[PDB]
């Protein structure tokens, strides 16, 4: 389906799609963000009268909007969050309309079994607890993660991008009885900056600031207690797409130093999509911030890459709003909040 | 060759058998001093004037008393280490007696290339130098070990019977720029008043004591930075044999966290023998320290041994007088001072 019928109605489609493919939009929260505004203007603008040509409209829109962006997963999460939501309450007024639904508990197993109303309410109830979830997570993380960290431990953490996990940190230093030592890895393509104000927030709060050259990683290793990072989306595996630069050979040099590694995020940030390649989802940088000169660069072929992936065999945790689960469990976490059709959009 | 000829000469021969089956005698560098002083007296009243048929009679006596006495390597070994002094110099004056002897080095490849006087006071003066050495080992670590180790870590340590370790330790102490918490592990069966007169001497020069069971060495592997050995004997592939409990296991979950384990020895201490079974090597101890009552031990079938050994894989400095040697190299110190012959006696 085309945006030849939503254009008049709705125009900030467009906008949407002109933030993404200039990146004129920033950070994952940003983006979901965004994408719930999306939905509410279909919803309150848009008149069907009919469900189920409804629903598949809404996943052509996603389908869309996820070939417009790759990057985007906080956008294709979101629609499917959405999309289920929907779904069960679909299902629950089929069985009214018709008129043992109750077996045990609420499995799987779709290959055995077979099989106007206030729903619009429903849907529109439903963006709005998701706001309020995406608005809260730090409360649900707090109270799992501020109980696995000691006093006189020293914490490495590449990605200091994320503001998730810098508000996580920074409820635990406020805590009197918590003494840390925090080691951050530059990310000199990219993170340079981002790293350096958060060396700026740490001296703010007074927690032992240390920064760390990419190459020194190595060279502290043996002194290390913990690894955090500070991913942007998470995977059916447990592994992580994160925040760029530097993060991967910190997640090698911890697993060969048999060193724990924790991760922050939360469930919009967790994606039902499997990462069967890396050479497809990682986005790629600009070499212009490396090395300057063109003549040179006929002969310079430089190699950038902003976002960065991690392999589940290092990380432990994923402390959410829900609680804390082993990358071995993650994908039933996803499951409990998106549908197996609601996948291939 | 029998004790028939050296009986009203010398009897101290006799004695020191007596007080290795019974174990009157005690600590290799006690075993080692003995029998330098049987050597000391064979030498002094012996009458011989001919060289090989004496050389041969010292290995026959070398050869019954290693199989008086098994675990006594340190009686073994300074037998051996006087036969190579003595051999160099026979080598030495059958070159004189006869009129490029200087290839390049030192080397072996025995395979290859085919072939009165004051040699008994060389042979004096030969044990002489081996109890000075044997009187100093200490300050021949202490140069090399007291570089190692930093400030604020965490140094765990099986066997506290060595009295050369935890002299070693107390040198380290006595510098005021270098701190330092020292855990224990306790040696339940055996070690256990020996642990615990360890720990009074570390709380005597005022070093941070812990004492540990010897179940609780997992529950602190994370926190660990060093692993230091209080070994007996030392071999051929690297590994070693030390004074008794709760060694092996320490060392195997050193291995597992990645945590550095560190050796203090003296080349008297070395062995050029090779340990090919453990079973053959290791003695084990007496089961009635652990459980009382002799009508349930005849169900109560109780396993308990002395002394532990550890496999080369796990350490990685041997520190002796000399200097720090990896295991992949101590066998060369080993045939620096013994011969291939000198071996099977």
């Amino acid at each position: 389906h085309p945006n030849a019928a939503t254009s008049d109605v709705n125009v900030t489609i467009d906008t949407f799609v002109a933030k993404l493919k200039r990146r004129q939009v920033q950070g994952s929260y940003a983006i979901a963000l965004e994408t719930l505004q999306l939905l509410m203007r279909f919803i309150s603008a848009a008149r069907w009268n009919h469900v189920n040509d409804l629903i598949e409209q809404i996943r052509d829109l996603g389908n869309s909007l996820e070939k417009a962006h790759p990057t985007a997963f906080s956008c294709g999460n979101v629609i499917r969050r959405i999309l289920a939501v929907l779904r069960d309450e679909v299902e629950e007024d089929t069985m009214s309309t018709t008129v043992v639904a109750e077996p045990l508990i609420s499995s799987m197993f779709n290959l055995l079994q077979k099989p106007k109303t206030d729903y619009r309410q429903v849907a529109i109830q439903g963006i709005k607890d998701l706001i309020d979830e995406i608005k809260n997570i730090d409360e649900g993380i707090q109270q799992i993660a501020i109980d696995l960290i000691h006093d006189h431990e020293i914490l490495l953490t590449p990605t200091p991008d994320s503001k998730t996990v810098l508000k996580f940190l920074i409820t635990a230093r406020e805590r009197s009885n918590r003494t840390f030592t925090v080691l951050v890895t530059e990310g000199f393509p990219n993170n340079t900056k981002n790293a350096h104000e958060f060396a700026k927030k740490l001296a703010q709060h007074n927690i032992e600031t240390l920064v760390v050259p990419d190459s020194a990683v190595f060279a502290l290793m043996s002194r290390v207690g913990k690894v955090i990072i500070g991913t942007k989306a998470v995977f059916v595996n447990g592994g992580t797409i994160s925040s760029n630069s530097g993060v991967s050979s910190v997640c090698e040099c911890a697993r060969e130093f048999r060193t724990p590694v924790f991760a922050v995020a939360g469930l919009y940030k967790l994606s039902p999509l499997y990462p069967f390649d890396v050479e497809k989802f990682v986005e790629f940088g600009g070499s212009q911030r490396i090395l300057p000169r063109m003549d040179p660069r006929k002969r310079l072929d430089t190699v950038n890459q902003i976002t960065d992936y991690v392999p589940p065999e290092n990380i432990d945790i994923y402390i959410t709003n829900v609680g804390g689960f082993n990358p071995s469990f993650i994908y039933r976490i996803a499951w409990d909040n998106y549908k197996q059709i609601d996948v291939h959009l």
